[PDB]
């Protein structure tokens, strides 16, 4: 999201799983694209 110079996104909890789920459930193009966005884990962190 917003495009932030290394928004970043690790927790000490597993949340790549969870990154997926939440841009299927979204609607990101994820699972359809390879790897995970960077932009899609910082917006998956933004978003709240």
């Amino acid at each position: 999201m917003s495009g932030s110079g290394r928004g970043r996104g690790a927790i000490d909890r597993e949340q790549s799983a969870a990154i997926r789920e939440w841009a299927r459930r979204n609607g990101h193009n994820v699972s359809t694209r390879g790897r995970i966005p960077a932009d899609v884990i910082d917006a998956y962190h933004a978003a709240d």
